[PDB]
């Protein structure tokens, strides 16, 4: 029973919105493939309620959900769940995390830190749009495999009638382990992620290169598995369908697929996590090659 | 799994896709303790403009709007009706059309399990509804739905390609199963001799529901109502649709549940012939004496009508 009980009003009707689409989805069956107007398409949906439902919803809204068809098959090629994606929008309020980049202005995050919700410009979503079939047939080829955003949703609110822009991703950084450090660049680690984590580097730069897309940059985040202990003992006194149980270093590479475990021969154990940041708002292929340089260089 | 809203006409998609949108939206509102004054000035309002998306049955852009959608699911409810029920008959497959009749040849739908009855009714009749809601409501309760009149289950609005259709839902008072062969409309003062031969318990209790129907549609101002009775005789149902059911499951292309047909009645135990008869109150709205003296003749006359 989903009251879309929220702080502010506009993020109800992000979860009203989600749901709707999404079980709307659910009677629209997959295609073989993606055809040249599932990426001009939209749905629109105004709402007028009167003295009905009105407990944690506006009476009057609208939603908007771009491209649905392409973002369906995204989440698939990322391997999201449509149930599990409407699961973390819709269980519970998004929550205000902190920051994933300079990207648009508010950052929020599902109640499960699954997925990170993005406030954008008007002109983000043209972008989107200018990029999403060459981004769609990356991930296509790639295998789903990037440090690009993996993006799964991107929507236009309208609350008391002013339009807010959201997108929806995949974090970052884990959904469990909390991150001590962030680095925003514009470290140790096993030869089998330091030489996958270069292919992806390589091919995600380069196709960003030819989207003539410059001023993207890496993202960093640091865990301290010491220090998450050391902060889990001070917490503790003070006080998946069962709980997942993890060792200290560890998470699970298909859920949190930007993550790197330090190298077992180094000092402090730690988990990084490190992406592709700021896609939307020197030549670009240049950029890239020297993006390529840089970023090269920080591992062992 | 799948609802492609297929039908023959946009409208009846419209209606389909309507009625699964509204009844999801209300599982997620609580069932309140008790109805609130503002609750029956209350509605559900929607508009669908989709483009180059989902296309194939639905229409691009529609309007579907439901009144009084807490106090219709209520009504639903004190009928022993499931919200989840009603969803399928109206989603599961398109309404269809019916066998058909009305005073000037009304033309209505029935959900495709034949289990409710889809009228397109006028801009008029909305608002006679919403008028007699109220105390539509409070009478359902009083009785604890058992009653002749007209089991009313939702009111919707569709609007499609710039046209607003009104459509009313009801309890269909004929069987979803056994086939009517014999109908008839008293409107007032085909019987008057036939006598119609019932149960003493079926025969005590369609007279009491019958007294407390008819005094409130007097104490409410209302006249012109008719007695829709519908015949289905066992015996004719066995010659004629003997091996129907089967040869429809082929290589090309008298008992009911009281739950179900709630206006149904046996004919009595020893009787001429084996028969189900199907009694209701019908035409509450609008589609010389006064209502509290044509309420005395309808007592009167349908009294008679059964021994
Ligand atoms: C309670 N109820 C009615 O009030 C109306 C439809 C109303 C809907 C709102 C105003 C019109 N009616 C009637 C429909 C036209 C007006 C009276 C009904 N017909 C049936 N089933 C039925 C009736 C006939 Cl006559 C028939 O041949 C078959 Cl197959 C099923 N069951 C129930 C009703």
């Amino acid at each position: 029973v989903k009251l879309f009980r929220a702080s502010e009003p506009i993020l109800s009707v992000l979860m009203w919105g989600v749901n709707h689409t999404i079980n709307e989805l659910s009677n629209v069956p997959v295609p073989v493939m993606l055809m040249p107007d599932d990426f001009k398409a939209y749905s629109k949906i105004k709402v007028d309620n009167h003295l009905f439902n009105k407990e944690n919803l506006p009476s009057r809204f609208k939603f908007k959900e771009y491209c649905p068809m392409v973002f369906r098959n995204l989440r698939e090629r990322f391997g999201i769940d449509d149930q599990d994606y409407q699961n973390s929008v819709t269980r519970s309020a998004p929550i205000n995390s902190d920051s994933q980049g300079r990207c648009g202005t508010r950052f929020l995050t599902t109640y499960d830190r699954r997925f990170v919700i993005k406030t954008v410009s008007s002109e983000d979503v043209a972008e989107m749009h200018n990029i999403l079939k060459k981004y769609h047939q990356f991930i296509v080829e790639c295998h789903g495999n990037t440090l690009l955003p993996q993006f799964l949703g991107m929507y236009r609110l309208t609350v008391d009638g002013v339009e807010t822009y959201m997108v929806v991703t995949r974090n970052v950084f884990s959904h469990r382990l909390t991150v001590h450090r962030k680095y925003d660049l514009k470290l140790h680690v096993g030869e089998e992620s330091k030489k996958n984590f270069l292919e992806k580097l390589k091919r995600d730069v380069e196709f960003l290169a030819q989207l003539k897309i410059m001023d993207y940059s890496l993202l960093v985040g640091i865990h301290d598995v010491d220090r998450a202990e050391q902060e889990e003992m001070e917490v503790e006194e003070r006080a998946l369908s069962f709980p997942r149980f993890f060792g200290p270093g560890e998470f699970d590479p298909s859920v949190d697929v930007y993550a790197m475990k330090s190298h077992e021969s180094s000092p402090k154990k730690e988990v990084y996590f490190m992406a592709i940041i700021d896609i939307l708002t020197v030549n670009p292929e240049q950029y890239s090659k020297r993006f390529n340089e840089f970023m090269s260089n920080i591992l062992t």
